[PDB]
């Protein structure tokens, strides 16, 4: 558009740039991604249109607010608000020290509580990350992206080549599975909680079997006792190493026991028995939450 002064590039998303533009007419300073199709085939599918149209009423400030859904030439641009860090750059520059545990606390509940709000709507996200996450400089967080990869599916790789991080991806979608459930996203941020504790990923494969293969050498490889019907999921292999459960308390010290309750109930394997957005807000863990403001230099 040359509705836009187009201030920087922020980054590469999944489905094409994302840049930081100002709007001329209202002085509005948004984030805009530009999202394109091989010209030639389905073009932009028209059926992704009208459900990503639909996602401009899915909004709680948890949520990262969609302004305008645009589809013009062979383009669809996206046009959302600003935020000023994700949370993949505020976990590397919290390194040396940690995010302290009161910001991880606070963070996990609003993050709960923007899952409680897609998911009572039916809306997933599926492909929950750090660098999705984003932040202000009030303590909040937010999510970017719900409903897109129903819309557009999640590549390999990116329009640039990069890999698409395999890291938070639930075992019921590494084993095949056909039908996505709101505990996929549970498991995301599962996994995203014990990063933000522990400053490593929990569970960083480099290949679909690797992701699978390192959640089994933690959790124990699954059975028909923890999971009934993981032996019938299209991808379940009978050769698979039998790895013994390891304890928790191993995994994501210092996590009380409280957190390591919860991050225990947000990781088991049967997508059923997986807790729910909802009914983690009501877990002990956050008894005593509050809202931190973070140190963040802009
Ligand atoms: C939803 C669109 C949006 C709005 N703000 N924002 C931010 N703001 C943080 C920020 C700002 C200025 C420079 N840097 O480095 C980070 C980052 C970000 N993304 C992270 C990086 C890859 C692109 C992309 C993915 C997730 O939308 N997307 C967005």
């Amino acid at each position: 558009m040359e509705n836009f002064q187009k201030v920087e590039k922020i980054g590469e998303g999944t489905y094409g740039v994302v840049y930081k533009a100002r709007n001329k007419l209202t002085g509005e300073v948004v984030a805009l991604k530009k999202i394109r199709l091989d010209t030639e085939t389905e073009g932009v599918p028209s059926t992704a249109i009208r459900e990503i149209s639909l996602l401009k009423e899915l909004n709680h400030p948890n949520i990262v607010k969609l302004l305008d859904v645009i589809h013009t030439e062979n383009k669809l641009y996206l046009v959302f608000e600003f935020l000023h860090q994700d949370l993949k750059k505020f976990m590397d520059a919290s390194a040396l020290t940690g995010i302290p545990l009161p910001l991880i606390k606070s963070y996990l509940f609003q993050l709960l509580q923007g899952l409680a709000f897609c998911h009572s709507h039916r809306v997933l996200h599926r492909d929950l990350k750090p660098q999705n996450l984003l932040i202000n400089t009030e303590g909040a967080i937010k999510l970017a992206d719900f409903g897109l990869a129903r819309a557009f599916g999640v590549p390999v790789r990116t329009y640039t080549h990069e890999v698409v991080t395999l890291w938070y991806r639930a075992p019921e979608i590494l084993l095949g599975c056909k039908y996505y459930s709101t505990a996929v996203d549970i498991w995301s941020l599962g996994c995203i909680f014990a990063e933000m504790v522990t400053r490593r990923a929990l569970f960083p494969g480099d290949s679909e079997i690797d992701q699978l293969f390192r959640i089994f050498r933690t959790l124990g490889t699954p059975d028909e006792v923890v999971w009934p019907g993981v032996t019938s999921m299209p991808d379940y292999k009978p050769s698979f190493p039998k790895w013994a459960r390891q304890d928790f308390s191993k995994v994501v010290p210092p996590l009380d026991e409280d957190g390591r309750s919860l991050l225990s109930q947000m990781l088991h394997y049967d997508p059923n028995k997986r807790i729910s957005a909802k009914a983690a807000l009501a877990h002990p863990f956050f008894q005593d939450v509050t809202k931190p403001v973070p140190h963040l230099r802009l």
